[PDB]
C-alpha cells in the first residue's frame, strides 16, 4: 500500500501494455549467428548457446520445432510465452533479445546467464541455509510481485527455471506456461512436486498456485527435497492434496510457519491470495531481516557468486548430443504461428 509501490506498479504495467499490444517481431535471424553448444533439450525444443557474430555477443537460443509444438498441443503456449517475454522488465527475469520464426522453428534469444541453474547448485550444496534461500525467495516474491499486478500467472516455478547470474541473483527463465489470466485458468501444466492441489483436481485456478509453488521452492531450497515426495507422480499428487506437511526440525519456527501458510491447500486461505495480498508475505516474520528495496537494486551481497570464466562459459551446464538445426525448404505450420 505504499504509494511508492504503487506508482511503481501502475508505470509497469503502462509499459507492458504498450509492448503487449504491439509485440515486436523479426527482430533477427539464424545466420546472424555462430552455433556453440546445447544446453537443454526437451520434446518440442532446445536450448542452444550462441554467439552473434558481429558483436560477439553469447545468448541462449530457445528453438522451438513447429511441428512438435503442434503434436504436443503448444500452440497457445509458445505464441504466449513470446508475446509475455517481449512485454516484460523486471531485475530477476531473463531478457528477450530477439525473436524470428523460419520454415521449421520459433526462435526466441535469451541472454546467456552462465552460473547454471539453481537446481544445479542445491543438488551439489545438498541444502540452503535459511538465509541463502531467503534471499532467493525474496526475489521471487517480488517478481510475482510484478507479474500478478500485470494479470501474468507463472505456472513453472522450479529450481531448474532459475539460473544464478555473475552478481548471485536470480534470472527466471522458460516463460512457456506462462499466461495472462484476469480471473481463472485451467490447463494440467508443471512439474509434479510443485503442482499445486487445485491443478491436480482439474478446477479454475488463478495466481495462488505461484504463491503454493512458492511454499514447495521454499521448502525445497531449505531441506533439500521437496515437501510431496514420493516415487511416481501419483503418489505425490496423493500427498499434495492431503494437506499433511512434515518439516525437519532444523527448520525454524518462521520457516515452520511461513511455509503452512503458503502450502495451505485451501486457496482461499493461502497467502498470497488473502486481501493483504503479496504483503502478508513480505511482513511475514520469517522476511523480517529483508530489506526489499535493497534486493530490487541488486545491493545485497549474494549468498554465493557461481564459478565461471567468462560470458562464453558453459561449465555449470551438462552435457547433451549435439543435433542438427535444420530448417525446411517448405514452410510448415505458418498459420498457426502467424503472430509470433
Ligand atoms: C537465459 O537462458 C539461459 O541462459 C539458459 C536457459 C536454459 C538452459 C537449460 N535449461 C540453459 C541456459
Amino acid at each position: 500500500e505504499q504509494e511508492s509501490v504503487k506508482e511503481f506498479l501502475a508505470k509497469a504495467k503502462e509499459e507492458f501494455l504498450k509492448k503487449w499490444e504491439s509485440p515486436s517481431q523479426n527482430t533477427a535471424q539464424l545466420d546472424h549467428f555462430d552455433r556453440i553448444k546445447t544446453l537443454g533439450t526437451g520434446s518440442f525444443g532446445r536450448v542452444m548457446l550462441v554467439k552473434h557474430k558481429e558483436t560477439g555477443n553469447h545468448y541462449a537460443m530457445k528453438i522451438l520445432d513447429k511441428q512438435k509444438v503442434v503434436k504436443l498441443k503448444q500452440i497457445e503456449h509458445t505464441l504466449n510465452e513470446k508475446r509475455i517475454l517481449q512485454a516484460v522488465n523486471f531485475p530477476f527475469l531473463v531478457k528477450l533479445e530477439f525473436s524470428f520464426k523460419d520454415n521449421s522453428n520459433l526462435y526466441m534469444v535469451m541472454e546467456y546467464v552462465p552460473g547454471g541453474e539453481m537446481f544445479s547448485h542445491l543438488r551439489r550444496i545438498g541444502r540452503f541455509s535459511e538465509p541463502h534461500a531467503r534471499f532467493y525467495a525474496a526475489q521471487i516474491v517480488l517478481t510475482f510481485e510484478y507479474l500478478h499486478s500485470l494479470d501474468l500467472i507463472y505456472r513453472d516455478l522450479k529450481p531448474e527455471n532459475l539460473l544464478i547470474d555473475q552478481q548471485g541473483y536470480i534470472q527466471v527463465t522458460d516463460f512457456g506456461f506462462a499466461k495472462r489470466v484476469k480471473g481463472r485458468t485451467w490447463t494440467l501444466c508443471g512439474t509434479p512436486e510443485y503442482l499445486a492441489p487445485e491443478i491436480i483436481l482439474s478446477k479454475g485456478y488463478n495466481k495462488a498456485v505461484d504463491w503454493w509453488a512458492l511454499g514447495v521452492l521454499i521448502y525445497e531450497m531449505a531441506a533439500g527435497y521437496p515437501p510431496f515426495f514420493a516415487d511416481q507422480p501419483i503418489q505425490i499428487y496423493e500427498k499434495i492434496v492431503s494437506g499433511k506437511v512434515r518439516f525437519p526440525s532444523h527448520f525454524s519456527s518462521d520457516l515452520k510457519d511461513l511455509l503452512r501458510n503458503l502450502l495451505q491447500v485451501d486457496l482461499t486461505k493461502r497467502f498470497g491470495n488473502l486481501k493483504n495480498g503479496v504483503n502478508d508475505i513480505k511482513n511475514h516474520k520469517w522476511f523480517a531481516t529483508t530489506d526489499w528495496i535493497a534486493i530490487y537494486q541488486r545491493k545485497v551481497e549474494a549468498p554465493f557468486i557461481p564459478k565461471f570464466k567468462g560470458p562464453g562459459d558453459t561449465s555449470n551446464f551438462d552435457d547433451y548430443e549435439e543435433e542438427e538445426i535444420r530448417v525446411s525448404i517448405n514452410e510448415k505450420c505458418g498459420k498457426e504461428f502467424t503472430e509470433f
